[PDB]
């Protein structure tokens, strides 16, 4: 007090991967407590815990253990109803969760592929070993990251445009809390601080709209997601014959 | 005024409403609690039917005042009854909401359209019937004509019921989009398959499809609003051996 414990998945920099760690974190800042970071990655999860878990966040409010990232925000709002609430009601939890989706499945799905061996390489020297064989094998392969990454410049101009749906939103409103973010700012930032963590080349072009809300969003709690290991998210240089990245337009 | 409001509606040869937009409106009229003084009519003549007043519906005339567009009108009954059950929750509502309806229009109304707008023009108000045809004809193209849009269609709407699966998968976790009640959300989203249900003459869903759960709940809210006499069944869609799986079973 004001402290709460949370268990961390970082990379070999201190730099958080986890985009359910990511959201847990920008949770407890938009309640203002101070975090009690404990680090760690994907091996020895259930040591670096009590036994209580054998997955990441959980986090120690006091002595009471909270575990899930859904859970761990809704834990927030009802055991401390005074500090600014991340949930606006019932409907924002299952809209956010058709929008994370999405997001997962639109860009999550693409960019694990196109980052998997940054995402191997930036890990901490005790995961490497288990990242790769599991990944390479799980999610999966069935065979190699080198392989299964090599191409991405070939892959990762296809994604922009198909963000578009979601620049639609962002274009009309400053989060998508309203005039304020909340949980549904924080679960989408998660899906791009993420990517930040791994991507060693930028996913996205200098002038994509996207990044209004992307940088402030980052910048949020004294910049939160601006851990000195973060890599740019923009850069991505075109060609020619690739699609435009996103819609260019005014604006009635 | 007692408890009624004005109602412009978009109706059907069968008097059933065909327009989503109204359709929502509708719904968040009776969710309000309010008695809906039905104004009837199809696409022609809105100028006329209205004070010359707007070219489109929904309109809603609350005793003097009135209110254009369905998502103003939503607002406007949110602003103007805080008394009466609320319609959004929030700006994060409003946010995710456009979110979910933009996905829905692009992914079931989008394809549905095309394969019901010959039936569409068919069980319009006759006074309405060519004039949908030469408007849709050169407007949303589609294109050709209503007959070669709509040729076809038993080999796409089986295409349709698998490309719902992300709105299955939170329909399976929740009562209603607005919890343990259903608000405008709900209504937006159950706009899409009112309207469907409205012009479908051959079944677009398969009888166990998981929505139909959501779906019939929907209909059925006050009084069995989406009941209408005229509205088509969604359900009983015929798949053949090649067609894909409509949904997921796990």
């Amino acid at each position: 007090n004001n402290t709460i414990t949370l268990y961390d998945l970082q990379l070999e920099s201190g730099c958080t991967i986890s985009p359910y760690v990511w959201r847990t974190k920008y949770a407890l800042k938009h309640k203002g407590f101070d975090i009690d970071i404990v680090p760690g990655g994907f091996t020895g999860i259930l040591e670096r815990t009590g036994g209580r878990s054998e997955r990441v966040p959980v986090i120690v409010d006091d002595g009471e253990w909270v575990l899930d990232s859904w859970v761990i925000a809704e834990y927030l709002d009802e055991k401390y109803p005074d500090r600014p609430m991340l949930f606006e009601g019932p409907t924002q939890k299952n809209l956010m969760k058709f929008l994370d989706n999405w997001l997962w499945s639109t860009a999550v799905g693409p960019w694990f592929r196109c980052y998997i061996l940054d995402y191997h390489d930036l890990s901490l020297p005790q995961d490497r070993d288990y990242v790769r064989w599991s990944r390479e094998q799980w999610f999966l392969g069935g065979q190699r990251l080198e392989d299964v990454q090599a191409g991405r410049e070939d892959r990762l101009p296809l994604v922009p445009p198909t963000l578009e749906p979601f620049r639609r939103i962002l274009a009309e409103t400053k989060w998508l809390g309203g005039d304020q973010p909340n949980f549904a700012d924080y679960s989408a930032l998660a899906v791009f601080l993420w990517t930040a963590s791994v991507a060693r080349t930028p996913p996205l072009t200098e002038d994509d709209p996207l990044r209004d809300w992307l940088d402030r969003g980052f910048d949020l709690f004294d910049g939160l997601g601006r851990h000195p290991g973060m890599n740019p998210l923009f850069g991505l240089k075109l060609r020619e014959g690739d699609p435009e990245p996103f819609v260019r337009q005014t604006g009635p």
